[PDB]
């Protein structure tokens, strides 16, 4: 799954809302 | 848009040649201090974390067979929770790694398609962020040197 493997690569991609 | 065309061109071409891609290819002032702020970033951001975007064209299944739509997919996830500049510039380094890769491994062809992509999905995903964020002029007041 290119979704999985894309949140792979950009686990790091994460924050808020805001 | 042609500003963001010349901007994703202005980081990719940089990115290439710093990684010696000059030998691989046949050889205003407002919009100088974006490349310049987006440049130095996308070296900061490589230089705190250069083990993040590694075998990507493997992992991603990148190949002269991609087409616009799996890149938008795989950037979407970058983008998962919001839009912001880190994540912009995020964005741009992950692009330039995906250029030297393509190069690295005899696919150049990609090189002048993942420009297309990044524009494309710049000016339909993130230029609307960036326009209620103070455009690029605030990005250099954030991330320019000077």
């Amino acid at each position: 799954d290119l979704g999985k493997s894309a949140r792979d690569v950009f686990t790091k991609g994460y924050g808020f809302g805001l």
